[PDB]
């Protein structure tokens, strides 16, 4: 007869789990995760902020690449997350216990980091990660500033209930750079109409659209680079091709009217 | 080159997965999990208690046998557990959305089961599992009292700090069966001296040893079933073998003498 | 010289701390806390749901009234709350200890909860009482279904961002009575605009003005009743002057304009 | 008739709130709570550590006690509990929002210190304090160590559960300074024979005598001055009567054993 079946692991593209050194976006912003997997440092004179840490396996490569970009572990003051599925905030729960670093997140992120990414709205447990707590709790436009470098929360609602857009201006060549890293838009698998888990769905996703569209956004990033066209490998040209913040919610709002349909005929 | 190795799963024998049918250990206690996990149902005129609920795929095979034996989720009151690791708390997240029960634990595994095993003191985040949190918290020779059973908690700290025995007396043939539900006392792969995480663990599992053979002990049961030499597929014989819990406790201290003489030696 | 100032407790008018026997609204559904604060029983064939406790010092009056209507602690299945103040919500960590209830509640009032009223927006910790836990994070417009009753979540973010309008159809005479259990739409000495803990709180009131406006409501009922026009002290004529769910919100607007003109002046 | 009573504030000897400048016990080690409460400040060149906070309305003056002593917010790196009481971790939630710091404590402090000393096993709701939660938990005998100063855990359980006392070696002079800061050894008002929240209170109190007694400890401190026979409002004499860590516990005993006997007689 018949055992229940084994625990599945998480697995993902190899080019998500490759380590790619130091890239500089702006004078101050660093993509310092994986070839296809986003995490940015922004370092300041009061210390550095980390913007994702991408997969649970990532936490030691996340500090290598500090180290090299001077950044103690004692350095590192906060971690702002997109939304806390775990190849966005695998290892936040371990860069707590090995950094100073303090999370700060919407309560939708806390409560969804609280549990590792179980009892998610549409995985189930399928994706979970080891739990972290939040130590500050944000609001939507709510700013948070180190080092002189202001952040300011955009919800946009969706992908999570607390997927969120952060916002902040660079410099580059003596200009200033509106940084927008926005969430991921994609409903990969969802069931969208008549959610019992999320029945406003919908109507949050266009409101999403909506916001991402008006971000102010000389650059634009997002956690899966593929998804703004960034090519962490390409060097020089990693972001030439990268989209506005209007392309990038026209596409996705283009694809999910796709996907509404595909599910209305399926 | 070379990605980060993909998150691995935890995987057990098969027959820590093999379901079956509720076995009866005296009047209103029966063993309700898989042939190698062992998950114990008591049931009482006013609902039923849990102790332990095996790995986190068991969650729907318990509730099976739950309603196999007339227990409705509504009528599930309260979980125990003997340790908070995935191979015996794996399901309690679940159970408590899908049931009425709270759980009850000390300090120590509450803690853990909030962080659903993660940051193991031994282990890491090698065997992690959906977090729960715990309704109430016990203290070392508390009683909680269900229907009229009462059940007993003793400490016996070693595999992990919130290691747990639980006493309860039930009958059988018209005489009161004392029934002793006793922690794993191994210490698989455990740095056991100078261990930074745990400096006191030897002196823990020398006091366990001596809790374990002091308990009220008619019917010895452990969470894996082997532990005591239990057989549940052994039908009407399972539990003919049995050990004593004096005759555990002696096993498990030679065995912990035997790996410290052979951790001194490598 | 001079010591720092005591800590001071959170002190209410007496009618707040009035107890009352259980008043009767619909075929299922009574009031039985204070005469001026909200505490809404439901009686199902399948347990009993509770909206609100009030203070914290209610709630073996609490306990008393649910004996009375036949409630045992064990039957009182599901909390559920219109904010996460101490005055709705103080006595929900010890009705968790000493009946079956579980919580359910948006995440904003979770973290809220969870804090015991602590780290207030607007309050500081002036106002704190025991912390609880949640046990089910319920979305906008999510339906939790209890004995038969299903209760419908209709968020009102404003008084607190977790602020929550609870609904559902009950009977009298025969008749289906839609109540609207519809939380606070106070600001009581709130700083409304740019207030950089809650940026968009002028935004969210007045959606929550709209939502107010188009609930389903034969019936209104607010956490304190005199917002209503509810006099629990006037026996069969407790609910005559009751307002309609439109008239609550335009009275509720019209107050918070003229409070917006005054911040402006002052 | 008659309302419930108000809810009624904590309120300590004035004495308890009296703000001092800071006291300097040894190089790295300062007295910078009030004059009836001990809060440590330890400097280091890696930042610094804070013993416990006194009561919640003391967090601002321990700020400005810092600053006097060099301390920036972003330089306090960890704080410890002797035991989460609200007049030692009043004000542990609002330093950790105001400053870098992060808790450290062992499982049963955590989980006292999570819920704000609700549900305290002999004081019930009486005495609560802003919640706070911990970021390491740490074992018996475990030490942590900040710029080259090394703290131990010696868990010394009555009191509370998680009563802890803290040990370090400071300077003074060109010699060692052997600090122990020991906790609490009351039991005001506890019933301590028979308590079924804590059947081996007694057990415990006897083996905490015996943990003080064999401190390391050169010059003894404690939570309360005045059970160490500090003064901290004496100046250069401050603790010219200081108790030794073995006449410390050997009063504490000798009252306990008092205690026992009135209980007995009661
Ligand atoms: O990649 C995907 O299709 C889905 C399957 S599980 C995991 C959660 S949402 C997305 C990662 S952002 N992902
Ligand atoms: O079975 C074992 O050797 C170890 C490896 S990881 C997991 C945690 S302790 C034991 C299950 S009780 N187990
Ligand atoms: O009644 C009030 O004015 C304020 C002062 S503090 C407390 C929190 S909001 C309202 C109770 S709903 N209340
Ligand atoms: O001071 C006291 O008698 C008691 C009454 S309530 C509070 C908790 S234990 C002690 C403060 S350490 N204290
Ligand atoms: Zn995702
Ligand atoms: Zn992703
Ligand atoms: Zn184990
Ligand atoms: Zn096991
Ligand atoms: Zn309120
Ligand atoms: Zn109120
Ligand atoms: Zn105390
Ligand atoms: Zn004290």
């Amino acid at each position: 007869e018949v055992p229940l079946p084994q625990l599945r692991a998480y697995t993902v593209d190899a080019s998500w789990l490759q380590p790619m050194a130091p890239l500089q976006i702006a004078d101050h912003t660093w993509q310092i995760g994986t070839e296809d997997l986003t995490a940015l440092l922004v370092q300041t004179p009061d210390g550095a902020v980390l913007l994702d840490g991408g997969m649970p396996q990532m936490a030691s490569h996340l500090l290598d690449n500090m180290k090299a970009r001077g950044v103690t572990p004692r350095d590192l003051r906060l971690i702002l997350l997109s939304h806390a599925h775990a190849d966005h905030a695998g290892p936040v729960a371990e860069l707590k216990r090995r950094t100073g670093a303090k999370v700060a997140a919407n309560a939708e992120s806390a409560v969804l980091l609280a549990r590792g990414g179980s009892d998610d709205l549409h995985f189930g447990d399928g994706i979970t990660y080891p739990p972290a707590n939040a130590d500050r709790i944000v609001m939507d436009g709510e700013v948070i500033t180190v080092g002189g470098i202001v952040f300011t929360a955009h919800f946009m609602a969706g992908h999570t209930p607390g997927s969120t857009a952060w916002t902040w201006t660079d410099t580059r060549n003596g200009k200033p750079v509106r940084i927008a890293y926005a969430d991921s838009l994609s409903a990969p698998g969802y069931q969208l109409q008549g959610n019992p888990r999320y029945p406003h769905l919908i109507e949050d996703y266009r409101r999403s659209f909506a916001t991402v569209r008006a971000l102010p956004c000389d650059v634009l990033l997002t956690p899966h680079p593929g998804a703004s066209n960034w090519d962490y490998a390409a060097g020089a040209r990693a972001g030439a091709k990268a989209l506005t913040c209007k392309a990038y919610a026209d596409a996705a709002e283009q694809k999910f009217d796709g996907q509404l349909a595909k599910e209305t005929a399926g």
